[PDB]
C-alpha cells in the first residue's frame, strides 16, 4: 500500500519498505538494511491508482 | 496489445526536448516540449496523462529520466506498472514529420508540435487514432 | 452536446490554475499556467482540441479567453467561440480536492494534477473519465 | 480560408482578421473592412482554418 521514498546524497532513493512510522522519523527497508529517517526527509505514498 | 499500454519516448528539434506518449493500440499521441530531460518533468507529464486516460503500463527506454526516482513515485501513486527495454521511435519520425510541413505557420516549435499532434490524431485512416482510442476505451469499459 | 467544453482560469499560492470541463460529463483537465495570458490559454487550447472533438468553448469575458490568440488558435482548429455555473462548481470542486492532498506534494502544480487524477477517476455508477470516452465513443459508433 | 491578423499605425495590438490577398517575400496584402493594407511579413500572422 505504501512506499517510502527518502534521502540521506541529494537523490532520492525508493521505493522503500515502510515498517513503521513516528511523529518524528520513519522506520524504513529498502533491500537489506533498515533506516531510521526524519520525517523531513521521507515521502510516503500510498498506490492510491493502485 | 492491450488497451493500457503506452510507449513515452523523447526526441528533439531546434535544442528543445519533446515527450512523447502513444497509446500502442490506437496510435493516438501526446506530447509536451519540457524545459529539461529530467526526471521531474517525465513524472509531471505522466501524472496529467495518467488522469485522462486508463494507463496500466508505461514502456519506455532505460533514459536516465525514465528510471528516475520521481518516475517511479508518480507510477506508484497512480498505479501504472513500468516496463524498460519501435512504435514510439517511428512516431517520433512522423511527428517531426508533420513538424516540419507546418513549422512556418507557427512561430514558436512547441506551437508545431500541438498543431503535429492534431494533425496526427485527427486524420481518418476508416477511423482516426483519436477515434480509435476512445472507441477502444469505451469497448473495454 | 459531446462536443462542448467550459473553460476558467482560479487561483491558488498566487498561481493560475487553467480548467477545462467537458460540460456532458464532467471530466476535467488543468493546468498551471505562468501568466494568465491569451498566449498561454491559446496553448492550453492547442492541446485540448488535439485531444478531443472540441465543438464549442464557453468562457466569461475575460481578456486572456477573448484575446487575439485564442481566436486564432480557434480559428485554426475549427472551434465555435460563446461567452456568458459548471465552471465555476468545478473550481470550487478542484481547490477542495487540492486542499485534502497539497501537503503530499512539494509543488502546487503535482497537488492540481492529482487533484484532476482524483475527480476523474472517482466512480459515482460511471467516473468522469469514464463518462467522457462512453459519451464521444457513442456518438461515434452511430454515426 | 485564412485570416491574418496583423499590427500596424504603431500599436501593438493584434488586429485583424483581415483577408489575405498576396503573401509576398517582404510583405501581406490585406483587406480588413474594405481598407487594403501592406503589412511587412514579420507583422502578420495568416492562419488556416484546418480544423475546417
Ligand atoms: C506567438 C503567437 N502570436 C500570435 C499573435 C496573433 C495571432 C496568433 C498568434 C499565434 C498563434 C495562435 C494560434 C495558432 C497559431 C498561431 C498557428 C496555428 C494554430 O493556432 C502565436 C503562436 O503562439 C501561441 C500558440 C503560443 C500563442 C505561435 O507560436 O505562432
Ligand atoms: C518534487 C518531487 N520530488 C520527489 C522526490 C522523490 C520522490 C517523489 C517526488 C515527487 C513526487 C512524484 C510523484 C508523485 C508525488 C510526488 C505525489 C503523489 C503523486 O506522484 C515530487 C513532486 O514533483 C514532481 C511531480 C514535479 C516530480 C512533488 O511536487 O512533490
Ligand atoms: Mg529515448
Ligand atoms: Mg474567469
Amino acid at each position: 500500500n505504501f512506499r517510502v521514498y527518502y534521502r540521506d546524497d541529494p537523490v532520492w532513493k525508493g521505493p522503500a519498505k515502510l515498517l513503521e512510522k513516528g511523529e518524528g522519523a520513519v522506520v524504513i527497508q529498502d533491500n537489506s538494511d533498515i533506516k531510521v529517517v526524519p520525517r523531513r526527509k521521507a515521502k510516503i505514498i500510498r498506490d492510491y491508482g493502485k
